[PDB]
């Protein structure tokens, strides 16, 4: 199966530039969402999720069908939460109709992460809207009940190896988990919309406890107020996933760089890009606008 970027008709960097500043301005004014952690981290699981539906084997999922805006993966328990994304979203698809949904959840994840303070990320517009007959069926998405042998084996799938994987996982430091969402509780860390390498250093500096939320299910709880997902866990248990984790607690840009090339190469997984197809786009924030 194959999908073939197509610009959309007629567009270039400023046109994406535009949307990027809608979205990173709309950011900067609904800041009361989520206890005013603001939809930066929302709009970062989002882009992850539509684009985490692949499968290296067939080509089936990924972000290029914007396949999200269909009721079955609209309503995959495993995306419980993310309609919050998809509304704050609305508006701006409403002022700029020509850019596909694909282009436009992966492009959300971008400007969430820059205006987070995060790595740059470049990015490739060309997603094309697919009918509703090729969203993928709900299960694709992780488990996070498991250890680091089910993290490892899961992301393979994604073609990820274990750098990408512990740098991708950087992005629980993040926002929070919400009990009525996925059955678990509390944020990864202190500085939850601001993106930087806090995971890696909560990881190795806190003192967790395995306990029980109120859901039943077991995550683990540090006395900073923060938690780690079994699956976050398992990156410390895991040796190799380990020496990453210490790489990145030790050195931010490098995890920024990492961070960077492996959260593009997620939203573009599934992809083909014509060799004369318009090079990545590297978005300025508001802030080197002086927006
Ligand atoms: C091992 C794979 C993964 C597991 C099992 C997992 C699991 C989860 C869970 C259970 C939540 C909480 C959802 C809620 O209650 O609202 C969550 C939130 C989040 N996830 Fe992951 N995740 C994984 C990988 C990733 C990756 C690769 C990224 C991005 C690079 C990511 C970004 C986020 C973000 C930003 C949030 C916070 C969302 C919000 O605050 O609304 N996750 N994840
Ligand atoms: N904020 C957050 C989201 C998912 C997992 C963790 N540990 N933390």
């Amino acid at each position: 199966l194959v999908h073939v970027a197509s610009v959309e008709k007629g567009r270039s960097y400023e046109d994406f530039q535009k949307v990027y500043n809608a979205i990173a301005l709309k950011l900067r004014e609904d800041d009361e969402y989520d206890n005013y952690i603001g939809y930066g981290p929302v709009l970062v699981r989002l882009a992850w999720h539509i684009s985490g539906t692949w499968d290296k084997h067939d080509n089936t999922g990924g972000s290029y069908g914007g396949t999200y805006r269909f009721k079955k993966e609209f309503n995959d328990p495993s995306n419980a939460g993310l309609q919050n994304g998809f509304k704050f979203l609305e508006p701006i698809h409403k002022e700029f109709p020509w850019i596909s949904s694909g282009d436009l959840f992966s492009l959300g994840g971008v400007t969430a992460v820059q205006e987070m303070q995060g790595p740059k990320i470049p990015w490739r517009c060309g997603r094309v809207d697919t009918p509703e007959d090729t969203t993928p069926d709900n299960g694709r998405l992780p488990d996070a009940d498991k250890d680091a042998g089910y993290v490892r084996t899961f992301f393979q799938r994604l073609n990820m190896n274990d750098r990408e994987v512990v740098a991708l996982m950087g992005a629980h430091a993040l926002g929070k988990t919400h009990l009525k969402n996925s059955g678990y509780e509390g944020p990864g860390g202190a500085a939850n919309n601001v993106f930087t390498n806090e995971f890696y250093l909560n990881l190795l500096n806190e003192d967790w406890k395995l306990e029980k939320n109120d859901a039943n299910n077991e995550q683990w709880d540090s006395k900073s107020g923060y938690m780690m997902l079994p699956t976050d866990y398992s990156l410390i248990q895991d040796p190799k996933y380990l020496s990453i984790v210490k790489e990145y607690a030790n050195d931010q840009d490098k995890f920024f760089k990492d961070f960077s090339k492996a959260f593009e190469k997620l939203l573009e997984d599934g992809i083909t890009f014509p060799k004369d197809a318009p090079s990545p786009f590297i978005f300025k924030t508001l802030e080197e606008q002086g927006l």
